[PDB]
């Protein structure tokens, strides 16, 4: 008897980890240690997609005495209304309500025109480069930011200034930092807020200035604003690192991708599945018991707290066969789970999916020599980060 301690080691730089894979196929639900609290971690997908669709799981925490996270957690918590749990039933709704609208379909029809200039842009310049290039830098990096920059109404230079916002937010590992880096980042949306309201354009802070003839105080939008900022690009960059990382070890897909890209799709969805980076701290859902539940012959009370792994469930072969296995092919795949699943469901999700196509529709056809210039063992998935991600990707070409 060994209490299995997250976060589980992972010998390769992507996947699942082995002891998670062992947990998995023991049963769907696991009592683990923590870095702090033990907690329940289910690892099947059929039980992690019905628990993220139960309502008596939540992420705000309901015991009486909060054990203490990390700034970076909290400001994370605190961005999706979940600090508090008596008034995130409200608050949550609201959010949603005034975000969800925000991504219309004429936004995204305009955002994936200039999505798909801006990526043959980024391709000729990266293909016109010396190789080595830091393709993080110069690609995965550059799209994800352009996009917030249009969302927010803001030049693109701007997002020199916030780029490692989202990174310096969300270290773990110094308190401090997390404190002064989300500092700036609300003193920049505040500022922005201002500016909306005197010179707005066809942008989401605008949008939320008219919204409810302008009821919601500043405070308000700045706090949307802030939720689009650091969650609208670190994810998405992080995604096209391990979409080219997942392609050059597939090459039999990855030239078919290149011969036709209306498999770009397919590409993506199963980038999505399979992209998960180091130990996969980013692949778990946190929430807490707000009722009892039971889950297989385990019951999960009221105050506990259960770690939903996505990342595990999306490997799970009950869900889709052979699952560790890249497949552009996969007929009709179960819905995977990485943008999450029931009331917290990703919102920027059909936006990110444009970018993710935009890019590997093109990428393969670019560069089709596009390889890694320093072994994959050189490549380190920053584990302090609650969002992850590599710092760099060298390639050739
Ligand atoms: C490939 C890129 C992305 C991935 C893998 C991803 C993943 C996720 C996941 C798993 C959740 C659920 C978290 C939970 O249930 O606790 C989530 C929530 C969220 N995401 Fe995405 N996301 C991505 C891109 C984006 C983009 C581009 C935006 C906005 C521009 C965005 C905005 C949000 C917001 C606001 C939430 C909070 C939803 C809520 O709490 O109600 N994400 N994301
Ligand atoms: C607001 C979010 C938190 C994430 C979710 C995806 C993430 C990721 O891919 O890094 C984040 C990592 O931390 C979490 O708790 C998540 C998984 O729930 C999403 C962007």
């Amino acid at each position: 008897t060994d209490l299995p301690r997250l976060p589980f080691d992972n010998p390769d730089i992507m996947g699942i980890a082995p002891q998670m894979l062992a947990l998995q196929k023991e049963g769907p639900i696991a009592r683990v240690g923590t870095a702090g609290e033990d907690a329940w971690l289910v690892t099947r997908y059929d039980e992690v997609r019905t628990l993220l669709a139960d309502r008596r799981l939540r992420l705000s925490n309901p015991n009486p005495q909060p054990s203490a996270k990390s700034a970076a957690r909290a400001f994370m918590v605190a961005l999706m209304a979940g600090d508090d749990h008596e008034t995130e039933p409200a608050r949550h709704a609201q959010m949603r309500s005034l975000l969800i609208p925000r991504f219309s379909t004429r936004r995204l029809r305009l955002m994936k025109t200039r999505i798909e200039h801006h990526v043959d842009e980024l391709l000729d310049q990266l293909a016109a480069s010396a190789p080595p290039v830091d393709l993080h830098r110069v690609l995965s990096f550059r799209l994800p930011t352009m996009v917030v920059c249009d969302l927010l109404g803001v030049p693109l230079a701007d997002r020199e200034r916030f780029g490692q916002w989202a990174r310096g937010t969300f270290d773990q590992s110094d308190n401090e930092h997390s404190a002064n880096t989300f500092q700036q980042v609300v003193d920049y949306m505040l500022e922005l807020v201002a500016r909306k309201r005197v010179e707005p354009g066809d942008d989401i802070l605008s949008e939320l200035i008219a919204e409810k003839d302008g009821a919601l105080s500043d405070a308000d939008i700045a706090h949307l604003g802030n939720a689009v900022l650091l969650f609208g690009y670190e994810t998405t960059i992080v995604r096209i690192d391990l979409g080219t990382l997942l392609l050059l070890r597939n090459p039999v897909q990855r030239a078919q991708l290149a011969e036709d890209p209306g498999l770009a799709p397919a590409a993506v969805e199963e980038i999505l599945r399979l992209g998960v980076g180091g130990k996969g701290s980013n692949a778990l859902i946190p929430r807490y018991a707000h009722g009892d539940i039971t889950v297989g012959e385990t019951v999960i009370r009221t105050g506990d707290a259960v770690m939903l792994a996505i990342g595990a469930a999306n490997y799970d072969d009950r869900a889709f066969p052979d699952g560790g296995l890249f497949d552009l092919t996969r007929v009709r795949p179960r819905s995977h789970l990485a943008f999450g699943h029931g009331a917290r469901h990703c919102i920027g999700r059909t936006l990110a999916r444009i970018e993710l196509t935009a890019v590997f529709e093109r990428l393969f056809r670019r560069l089709p020599d596009l390889r890694l210039a320093v072994p994959e063992e050189s490549l380190r998935w920053q584990e302090h980060r609650i969002t992850g991600g590599f710092d760099e990707i060298p390639v050739t070409f």
